[PDB]
């Protein structure tokens, strides 16, 4: 295989090649090496290939049909390691799931459904789904509008995207320790999966404010040292195994909030402090948020009423999540807003094997 | 049907160029107005952002840029090449400087097009230039009749191999300035030390490394970091640029600052060059040529090959860059390999 058709998107605020399954070998081994000669791996620079010396610009989505009951596509997120020659299919990323929904309409995976419509997908690396509602104007989708997220210059068409059976997607439970709290190397945190492995625990508890600039952040040995001492032992607690060479738990830090939202976050993923905060981390903070006793309910401003929108800040902005809630006071969905954008549309091409 | 109302598009080709990455287009596919033009070419890339995520850009100058061909009627020519910097956290696109990274995709882009009919199992590719009015003879490798970008050739700052392409330089002297020397002397000197202004492709300032208190040696962070001697060879910049016949130079990027030392790892010269202020990593393609053609102040570090046809391996600091002159200069021939990475339609918000 020296070529595929592939569709060059930017999906929330990453960016990658997107697939259909039909066109990439079945061979895991063949697949992998495809795709590190289409990302140009390893390679620093990545300059003999598409990718963008980034591994946020270093991604890979498979889409396909699913013949899962009331999902339209299956979705394989693969992140293309820059200066590694490895393809890792671990976690799922929010941002490269933005484009899947408008991808597989214009390869004519899903019908346009009317001037809107909205896409059932199966996220296979954590076995949850995703709702995305794509902008098909004249049933065609579009990729232009007035909405924006931080990150991402101008403003393009919304596409709302709803999560379900995102508890326990990777632990096995929304809380695996069975507790609201536990205390770890001295104070208190919260081991929470509601999409994404977290650990969330009080800014302050760990030194600082959790106002700072990423990247005094990113540059504080001290505190990185005092949080990653708290990952690596709850990695058993969590149900995730031996975490140290994982990227799970992302590690959030929280406060109260100080530009109008429900709460602010400091994440590091797990070592990097974040420019943001990750779409499926920020449904496990903001579900952290309702829990009570718990360290982020402590700091955070709630609204009343079965429908939250839980506004989380952090260096570059804020990210809104939409909690619904049932009367007892379980998060039966929580819904975001990313955008997306077709860049280039074609074949990638390789050197032979 | 079923295309995005609110974006525009346009046929291109994504190829590495040397050590380059960019997009290529026929020129019957942009707008014509520059205009225009520029507004497509930054929303194409993703311009501005530095960290151009809205765009096909690499977020960094040398994968954001843009070759526009087209079918030459100059005598001798095959196809015109217009060079396009599109920047990365500014709204410009500029066609100041001639990349010769780029134009290692032309040939190929041209035959893949069909601009030029395939002669052979390798194809001469006459390429005018139009940033500069060079022009650059490239050989691609087409086996069959299609264009190939596998083989054995290999470039410092490109993993693996790749389909050699051989690129001969024509009508150098004088692409930027007047004529090769444009002060009008050889061996001029500025602020005591002697410099050499030479412009045979680039527009360059060749002097030795030890007149201007360095060996020559040192790392690029080094040599970034010295606050002396980039204040000493921008002072020598600064007061060159109307004597090269360049304006002022102040806010361009040319000349290039050449310091020469002699080799270590069994070169010709070794070579730092500030490009104006920044230190590059190797060095420019037509700088190469300007530097080998300088080779009595170049001469005083170059172990100069001796027969008809020399290859001058100019030593910088991430390896070496290889410059075949014949000679009196008669070609100067350089290597370059060139990939085609992706190819189709590139797509943009409309500008309203
Ligand atoms: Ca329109
Ligand atoms: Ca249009
Ligand atoms: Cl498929
Ligand atoms: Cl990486
Ligand atoms: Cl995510
Ligand atoms: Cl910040
Ligand atoms: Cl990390
Ligand atoms: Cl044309
Ligand atoms: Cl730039
Ligand atoms: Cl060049
Ligand atoms: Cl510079
Ligand atoms: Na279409």
């Amino acid at each position: 295989m020296d070529s595929a058709p592939c569709m060059w998107m930017r999906g929330g605020t990453s960016k990658g090649g997107y697939f259909l399954r039909a066109d990439l070998p079945a061979d895991t081994a063949a697949r992998d090496a495809f795709l590190l000669a289409v990302m140009g791996s390893p390679d620093p620079r990545q300059i003999d290939g598409m990718g963008g010396a980034d591994p946020l610009t270093s991604k890979v989505a498979v889409v396909s049909k699913s013949e899962r009951p009331g999902i339209d596509v299956d979705y394989l997120f693969l992140q293309v390691f820059v200066d590694q020659a490895i393809v890792t299919d671990a976690q799922n990323c929010g941002n490269i799931l933005a484009g899947v929904g408008p991808f597989a309409i214009e390869r004519g995976l899903v019908a346009a459904s009317g001037d809107e419509t909205r896409v059932a997908i199966f996220m296979e690396n954590t076995g949850q789904v995703a709702v995305a509602t794509v902008r098909t104007p004249g049933g065609s989708v579009t990729y232009a509008g007035d909405a924006a997220i931080d990150g991402v210059p101008g403003t393009h068409a919304p596409i709302p995207t709803e999560f379900r059976d995102t508890a326990g997607s990777s632990c096995g439970a929304l809380l695996p320790s069975g507790n609201a709290v536990d205390v770890v190397n001295g104070l208190p945190v919260t081991l929470i999966d509601n999409g994404m492995p977290c650990v969330v625990m009080k800014a302050a508890d760990v030194g600082i404010t959790g106002y700072e600039d990423r990247d005094s952040l990113d540059a504080n040995a001290e505190l990185k040292a005092k949080i990653e001492a708290i990952r690596l032992a709850v990695g058993e607690l969590m149900n995730l195994g031996d975490v140290t060479e994982k990227s799970v738990p992302k590690m959030m830090l929280v406060a109260p909030p100080r530009d109008g939202g429900a709460v602010c976050v400091r994440s590091f993923i797990p070592h990097r402090a974040h420019a943001t905060i990750g779409v499926l981390g920020a449904v496990s903070v903001a579900t952290a948020c309702l829990i009570p006793g718990s360290p982020a309910a402590e700091v955070a401003v709630v609204p009343e009423g079965a429908r939250k929108t839980l506004s989380i800040e952090h260096p570059t902005g804020e990210m809104s999540c939409v909690l619904e809630v049932d009367d007892a006071g379980n998060v039966v969905s929580a819904a975001l807003l990313r955008t997306a954008r077709k860049l280039m549309d074609g074949v990638v091409f390789v050197l032979e094997h």
